[PDB]
């Protein structure tokens, strides 16, 4: 995937929670649109400075989708004073900006770490 702050194993841990890391296409998810490997969702993709040819072809891209997260957690993590870590990171994934304080995401924490070799993934 592409670098960062987020790791490759909290990444590979994120995608596959998303879509079993598979190009899944899109999903309407709470309101709206959630598309690709990592079920980014267009406002996401605006976050993370609109990578890629646009916001679908980027989303069926491991790498580009990837690149997002990387991005999108640079961009909120430490400002919403997430741990910056898997831990945090995949929250942030799930619930937005401030998706690391919102016990919302709690569940989705949970569940990532039930896939084989993300138990407590960092
Ligand atoms: C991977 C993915 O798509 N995750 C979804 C989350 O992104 C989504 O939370 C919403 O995220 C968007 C994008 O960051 C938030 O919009 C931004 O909010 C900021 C701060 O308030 C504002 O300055 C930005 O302009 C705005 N960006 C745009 C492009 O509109 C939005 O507030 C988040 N929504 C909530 C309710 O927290 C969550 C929604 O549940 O879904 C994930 O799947």
């Amino acid at each position: 995937f592409a670098g960062g702050t987020v790791s490759q194993r909290c990444l590979s841990c994120i995608c596959k929670m998303e879509s079993g890391c598979r190009n899944v296409g899109c999903k309407m998810d709470m309101g709206s649109l959630s598309c690709g490997y990592f079920q980014i969702k267009e406002a996401y993709w605006i976050d993370c400075g609109r990578p890629g040819s646009s916001w679908k072809s980027c989303a069926a891209s491991s790498y580009c989708a990837s690149l997002c997260v990387q991005n999108y957690m640079k961009r909120y993590a430490k400002w919403a004073g997430c741990p910056l870590r898997c831990e945090g990171f995949a929250r942030e994934h799930n619930g937005g900006p401030r998706g690391c304080k919102k016990g919302s995401t709690i569940g989705y924490w949970n569940r990532l770490q039930k896939i084989s070799g993300c138990h407590g993934v960092q």
